[PDB]
């Protein structure tokens, strides 16, 4: 599960893009949620600060 | 500021690489510190949660 | 621009995250808009086909 | 269905690099071609505008 | 194969960040190593110039 | 210089896409060449192992 590491890298970019200036909180956590099936941008707005 | 937005993208990848499994909190306060001047990996490690 | 070439790299990534399977058209003109001032994800969905 | 999404993220960067000033067209479909099997940079030029 | 190819992309970004101005070296021998099991920042320092 | 640092990140991505499995030696001289002026795909192949 370098697979997990790789997914996590993309997830933080996606979080960055969705959340913008409010920023976000990153925990794996989230990755466990979003690396099995794709999380929508709508779903990602949920992890913004 | 398109420039900070671009820099922020690199900054969140760097934070992800350093913090890894610990995860982290991303805020404007880190962007202002590390996208005005370059932060070492040692410094970013201080923002890992 | 040196700036536009790098900015374009980030822009195509944002377009991909936003448009997903719908896909998109990248045209150098999308860059003239979104690399001078920041385009929101909402704005970018407009370039999804 | 994350492996494909992760791959698609890299493919658009490759397209960006190969096509340059020409721009390119991105489609589900191009990803199934180039994320099932590795496409050479030569192959990718086919997707440039 | 595509996964290894993709993983290598993340590996060189990690090496760039870890090595900084020293620069770095990699081979498809090192990519195989750090993409089968995850390499620490410490292990990655081994590939700096 | 933060812009040199950021450009360098994109350059390694490009070098990797071009060199793939062959690998490369990444040094200051290459960032000075390809981050002051844009390097073509042919120019990048010059740095592959
Ligand atoms: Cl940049
Ligand atoms: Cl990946
Ligand atoms: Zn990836
Ligand atoms: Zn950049």
């Amino acid at each position: 599960f370098v697979n997990q590491h790789l997914c996590g890298s993309h997830l933080v970019e996606a979080l960055y893009l969705v959340c913008g200036e409010r920023g976000f909180f990153y925990t794996k956590g989230i990755v466990e949620q979003c690396c099995t099936s794709i999380c929508s941008l709508y779903q990602l707005e949920n992890y913004c600060n």
